[PDB]
């Protein structure tokens, strides 16, 4: 079961104040020590969520973040994660800035890309795809975690394409046009978070607004090259930027080609 009672999780340590709520450090009972995430009343649709759980559990992989299960005897309720040592990947790339080997960079993509793939495989679309979505764990492997939570958030600046806070900068033109969301447009998500990580955690398009990155990529402009990136890389990232998501490859391919790279 998915349910964890109170009885079962001790807070330790306070973490931080995340989006939704504050996130401890703590113990699982007979478990593991866990990351564990309070969530605000009103910040997600919780009876959405759960009716999903006994299907979702059953998703495991060394490179997804596993989500334990959820402990909602009374509001405020806590998702219960594996602990994830070094925390996001953005704040990760922006604090060892100038200390990371290209192949390390290569490798991050790697990780992220092979999670992605078993996610493509299960049908399992994220929808929010970026740095600030990925863990850094024990020996630095990348972890992708948040998958498919957009379709729970109860803010629509933030979920509806036409929204002032929607995540314009790593949408696809289908996204942000229709939130037609596949593993097609979680693909052009990944290109982005390539660029995310090959410029050691910029962020895209700093220098235009929503409106201007819309009117941007949709006349064909794209995000420059980093400096980290070979031209086989940077390749790699216009290919997930193709216009049509039928010209993108699959996250199946990417990993294919990815580790030729490496390898
Ligand atoms: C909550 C954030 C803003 O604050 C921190 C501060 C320090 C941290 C140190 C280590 C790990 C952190 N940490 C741990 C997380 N989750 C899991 N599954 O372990 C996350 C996250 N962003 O989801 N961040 C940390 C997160
Ligand atoms: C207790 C969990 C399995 O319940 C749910 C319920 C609904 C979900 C809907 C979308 C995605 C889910 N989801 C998210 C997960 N992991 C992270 N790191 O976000 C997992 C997992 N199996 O690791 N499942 C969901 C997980």
């Amino acid at each position: 079961k998915w349910v964890i009672d109170p009885s079962e999780l001790t807070f330790v340590q306070e973490i931080g104040s995340g989006q939704f709520g504050l996130v401890h450090l703590g113990y699982w009972l007979n478990k593991d020590k866990v990351a564990i995430k309070t969530i605000r009343e009103g910040a997600m649709s919780e009876e959405d969520f759960i009716e999903e759980a006994e299907v979702m559990m059953k998703l495991s992989h060394p490179k997804l973040v596993q989500l334990y299960g959820v402990c909602l005897e009374q509001a405020p309720i806590c998702l219960v994660f594996e602990f994830m040592e070094h925390g996001c990947l953005s704040d990760y790339l922006r604090t060892q800035r100038g200390l990371f080997a290209a192949e390390t960079l290569l490798g991050m993509c790697l990780d992220v890309c092979e999670g992605m793939a078993y996610l493509e495989e299960a049908c399992v679309i994220h929808r929010d795809l970026a740095a600030r979505n990925c863990l850094v764990g024990e020996n630095q492997v990348i972890k992708v975690s948040d998958f498919g939570m957009t379709r729970f958030v109860l803010d629509d600046q933030y979920t509806s394409s036409t929204g002032t806070k929607f995540p314009v900068k790593w949408a696809s033109p289908e996204v942000f046009s229709f939130s037609r969301y596949s593993s097609k447009s979680d693909v052009w998500s990944f290109g982005v978070l390539m660029w995310e990580v090959f410029s050691e955690g910029k962020i895209p398009y700093e220098n235009r607004s929503n409106s201007e990155v819309v009117e941007d990529i949709s006349t064909g402009f794209r995000l420059y090259k980093p400096r980290l990136a070979s031209t086989h890389v940077y390749q790699i990232m216009n290919h997930c930027w193709r216009e049509r998501p039928e010209d993108r490859p699959a996250f199946s391919r990417l990993l294919r080609q990815l580790a030729e790279i490496a390898e």
